[PDB]
């Protein structure tokens, strides 16, 4: 309780997604700097989504873990719903990936620990994000992970998927075939960026969405030659097609390459 645009000076984009626009801003009172996310009505409206921003804003508010981004409310205006959000300030592991093409294994390792510890904490309310994706995950000030975008977080099990596109990439089989899935869905992305970070690039990516769709079906990825045993090693555990067969977070966590590099 209980904000209004009026309590705001907005400074420049942050960033653009599907639906949400965000921006720097600062409330004039306390003089916080912040994230406004900024939704359009219409457009969550017409068509689909409105179910997923009630989603975010209720689950998201309620979680408090240094790896997982800060919701602190929101409000609306007839055309824009505001989420207020914890700032950024290093930016997403994307760019990140970006600048530098690939990431050291001492990085990667670290990246997955900061991971597995807020997916831990998630999945101990059982709470599972499902869009677990480096446009997902932003940077603290001390260039920490923060998992963020709640919007396709449920409750576990779960049904559906709803219906998604964009990318197949960070999916397990059993989202990408409509199938029930489980907190597993999350350790299934965990190994796709764990794979990303080293290599540049998804284990499953493809020219089009039915080849990727079928690499991933299938599991079919190779590693390059650089890859080194210990990550071949983490990294096959995770993308196994049968959920069950994959690792708790605390097998992750406890792993020797991960507690080897991870700073
Ligand atoms: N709190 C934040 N701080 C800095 N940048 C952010 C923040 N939230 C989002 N962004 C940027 O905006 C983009 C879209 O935000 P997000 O909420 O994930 O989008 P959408 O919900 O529309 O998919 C992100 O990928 C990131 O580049
Ligand atoms: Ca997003
Ligand atoms: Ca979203």
């Amino acid at each position: 309780r209980q904000w209004a645009l009026e309590d705001f000076e907005i400074g420049r984009p942050l960033g653009k997604g599907k639906f949400g626009n965000v921006y720097l801003a600062r409330e004039k009172q306390s003089k916080f700097i912040l994230a406004l996310k900024v939704l359009f009505k219409a457009q969550l409206e017409k068509a689909g989504m409105e179910h997923q921003l009630r989603r975010e804003v209720e689950i998201q508010s309620h979680l408090r873990h240094p790896n997982i981004l800060r919701l602190y409310g929101y409000f609306h205006d007839a055309t824009r719903v505001y989420l207020i959000l914890e700032y950024a300030p290093l930016g997403t592991v994307y760019r990140e990936l970006q600048k530098l093409s690939k990431f050291d294994e001492q990085r990667t390792a670290t990246y997955i620990t900061e991971l597995a510890n807020a997916l831990s904490y998630c999945h101990s309310k059982r709470v599972i994000h499902r869009d677990i994706k480096p446009e997902n995950l932003l940077l603290g000030s001390a260039g920490e992970l923060k998992i963020a975008d709640f919007g396709w977080s449920v409750h576990a099990p779960s049904s559906r998927r709803t219906t998604l596109c964009g990318t197949l990439d960070y999916l397990p089989p059993e989202m990408i075939e409509g199938r029930m899935h489980d907190e597993k869905v999350d350790l299934w992305s965990l190994g796709v960026l764990c794979y990303e970070f080293l290599v540049g690039k998804p284990p499953f990516e493809a020219n089009t969405y039915q080849e990727t769709y079928k690499r991933i079906s299938r599991v079919e990825f190779t590693f390059p030659d650089f890859v080194t045993e210990g990550a071949r090693d983490l990294i096959s555990r995770l993308l196994k097609h049968n959920p069950s067969q994959r690792p708790m977070l605390r097998e992750v966590l406890e792993h020797p390459w991960i507690t080897a590099n991870s700073s």
